[PDB]
């Protein structure tokens, strides 16, 4: 079997990407943040309290007739901003763009953190990182693509997001029309539970290009670059007027300005992210300083090669025993 669904911005920034699900039965449409480094599968619910939902599409377990209560599982999460939902969870048939998995945990919200109750266009969140990290209790879940892989073509799935535009998620299947060039393998840890790699090095704009080593993780559900600090003040300092800036929390740069490109290298490969995909625009309404894509990992604690890395390239989670990630050029 496959899978093929289009992943669409939730805005004019590229800060996330919503991809439409089918949970239940009758099918009810969710649209998901496809998330790479995290390993639920939550959504908002008939469930969430009333006050923390403003404007998202709720799963109502009671309306699908393949909806069966988990029984004594619960869940809760912390992301890496600060956010957080819990709940309790259903199993229930869940389909991708054509591919179906029956059983598949879903997790229901009864709370919401703020950020996600501000956030109308998010639903909840698939996670594609491997189902180590799952947080449901007492019987840990697996993933929908975990659920998925043996009947897949292939066991991978490939993110494809695309800048300012609409992309593809597809399941089973490298779709060999959708990149230039060719798919460079690199190897993954999943000691940490993330599609952990290591990075060949990098560049800012036309200069050279700098080996090192940098670790980091395939995360298509964070939408910056996070890199060491050198690295990053590497870029910056690139940049008429750039600054870090600890009140606004990160680099900073005239709205004015022309970034340069940074390119990060996969094996011998490299990714070459275009300036205007690192410029994230006025840090306020009417602003003329502008948020940086390209921001110090220092404090996270792991590298994150997020949204504005990944649109860059098309990406290839191979999911076979011995996992690896592909990059290639698009
Ligand atoms: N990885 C965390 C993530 O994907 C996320 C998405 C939306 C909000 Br609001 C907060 C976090």
């Amino acid at each position: 079997s496959t899978g093929s669904a289009t992943t669409t911005p939730i805005d004019s920034l590229d800060d996330a990407y919503i991809t439409p699900v089918q949970i239940g039965t009758p099918a009810q449409t969710l649209n998901l943040d496809f998330d790479t480094g995290s390993s639920d599968l939550w959504v908002f619910s008939s469930e969430t309290t009333a006050s923390e939902v403003d404007g998202q599409t709720i799963y109502t377990p009671s309306k699908s007739t393949t909806a069966k209560l988990l029984s004594g599982a619960t869940w809760s999460i912390s992301y890496g901003d600060g956010s957080s939902s819990s709940g309790d969870v259903y199993t229930d048939t869940v389909s991708v763009g054509g591919l179906t998995v029956t059983g598949q945990a879903v997790e229901s919200a009864k709370k919401v953190s703020s950020s996600f109750t501000e956030d109308s266009t998010i639903d909840g969140l698939l996670g594609l990182a491997f189902s180590t990290l799952n947080t449901v209790s007492p019987t840990q879940q697996k993933t929908f693509f975990d659920n998925a892989k043996a009947s897949l073509d292939s066991p991978v799935f490939t993110a494809d997001l695309g800048y300012h535009a609409p992309g593809t998620y597809n399941f089973g299947f490298i779709d060999t029309t959708a990149y230039t060039g060719s798919i460079t393998y690199t190897a993954v840890s999943t000691k940490q539970g993330f599609w952990e790699w290591t990075s060949t090095g990098y560049a800012v704009g036309s200069g050279t290009f700098k080996s090192t080593s940098i670790d980091g993780i395939a995360d298509t559900g964070t939408t910056l670059l996070y890199l060491p600090a050198t690295v990053v003040s590497a870029y910056w300092a690139q940049v008429s007027g750039a600054k870090s800036s600890s009140s606004v929390g990160g680099y900073v740069f005239p709205c004015s300005a022309t970034l340069p490109s940074f390119t990060f290298g996969v094996g011998s490969a490299r990714i070459v992210i275009p300036g205007d995909y690192i410029d994230f625009g006025p840090i306020s309404t009417g602003s003329s300083s502008c948020f940086g894509g390209i921001q110090s990992s220092a404090g996270i604690g792991i590298n994150i090669f997020g949204d504005v890395a990944l649109k860059a390239a098309f990406v290839v989670f191979n999911g076979a025993t011995t996992p690896t990630l592909g990059f290639a050029s698009k």
